């Protein structure tokens, strides 16, 4: 039986949710609220004209269908999915429901010289939930502290992993800035790499104010493309525009980060190799040292077979809204 829904206008913005939502305070746009259902806060996503293009219809889709098929303690889960429309002609809108948490790794971090502790315990979940998605054959593309949420006692739940394509970019991989033909999951330890050196300096390692610089700043850590790497580039303009590049030698990150836990120096130089086919991977990184107090090779589940064929698909704005309709109507909230 369809819920009662009621309207609000909250910034501009019509929501139109179940009475069971009560309390709706701004935080797709995103709103806090009380779930009466269950006593809990929860985050409420309303997308944003999710079907007014092909690229929002398609992502709409493919939150959905990451949401459904991803169960993981670290991995944010779907509580909720709701339309005010009765049928598939005025379906236009779509809300995603979360339980909501304590706060995000921002906030927490905003210039702090963390522990040592602290840093393994976030650290290592952050790689638990990456070795999971990995699995499934996902790359989150966009990891940076706005999209890591944590409860009160520090334990860490990913946001929006799977979604963003290469349409901040202090997390950025350089591979991707460079504007390289092919790219692989360890664009996600590459983020990690950074987020890890800003829990242990209280800095952020590469904050450039446009790409030019943030390109500099990258390369003046990691330095210039080697002769090994160079070898690489396919094409005779992208390897040009490489050697254009004013050339810096790599430096040494036992310098750069003084006072650190030797391990995670040695981490830290696994995760910001410029070359992504020698940067450690997820799983590889969990059996480092570093995390010996926490990594237990028993309880750091793979996901289950993730069909994606329709990632590949170029289909109409109208079919991406039924195949996504179909997903609504067939979810079956967790127990
Ligand atoms: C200020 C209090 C601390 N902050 C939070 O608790 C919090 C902030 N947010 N912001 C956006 N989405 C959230 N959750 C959320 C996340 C997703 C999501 O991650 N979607 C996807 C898409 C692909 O993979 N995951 C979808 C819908 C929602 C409400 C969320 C939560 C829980």
């Amino acid at each position: 039986e369809r819920p009662t829904f009621y309207r609000q206008e909250l910034n501009k913005t019509i929501w139109e949710v179940p009475e069971r939502y009560q309390n709706l305070s701004p935080v797709g746009s995103v709103c806090a609220a009380f779930d009466t259902k269950t006593g809990l806060r929860v985050a409420v996503k309303k997308l944003s004209r999710p079907f007014q293009s092909i690229i929002h219809a398609k992502r709409t889709y493919r939150e959905l269908r990451l949401l459904k098929h991803m169960k993981h303690e670290n991995v944010i889960g779907l509580l909720d999915v709701f339309t005010p429309a009765r049928s598939l002609e005025e379906f236009n809108d779509v809300y995603l429901v979360t339980h909501l948490m304590g706060a995000d790794l921002n906030n927490i971090v905003k210039c702090q010289k963390l522990t040592d502790d602290h840093v393994q315990f976030l650290i290592y979940q952050i790689l638990r939930g990456l070795k999971y998605i990995h699995s499934a054959d996902i790359i989150h593309r966009d990891l940076k502290p706005s999209n890591l949420a944590v409860n009160e006692d520090c334990e860490l739940k990913i946001l929006d992993f799977g979604l963003a394509r290469h349409t901040t970019r202090w997390y950025r991989a350089p591979e991707i800035m460079l504007n390289w033909m092919h790219y692989n999951q360890t664009v996600d330890i590459w983020s990690v790499g950074c987020i890890m050196a800003e829990l242990l300096t209280g800095r952020t390692l590469f904050p450039g104010t446009d790409h030019i610089d943030q390109l500099k700043l990258i390369l003046r850590l990691v330095g210039t493309p080697g002769a090994e790497l160079l070898k690489k580039i396919s094409s005779e303009s992208a390897r040009n525009y490489i050697q254009s590049l004013t050339q810096m030698p790599k430096m040494n990150f036992a310098n750069v980060f003084i006072g650190a836990n030797p391990l995670a120096v040695d981490l830290l130089e696994k995760m910001l190799v410029l070359d992504s086919d020698k940067r450690i991977t997820a799983a590889q990184a969990l059996a480092h040292a570093y995390f010996a107090q926490y990594h237990d090779p028993d309880d750091e589940p793979v996901a289950d077979p993730y069909d994606q064929s329709f990632e590949s698909r170029d289909l109409l704005i109208d079919e991406w809204k039924s195949l996504t309709y179909d997903e609504v109507i067939s979810f079956v909230p967790p127990p």
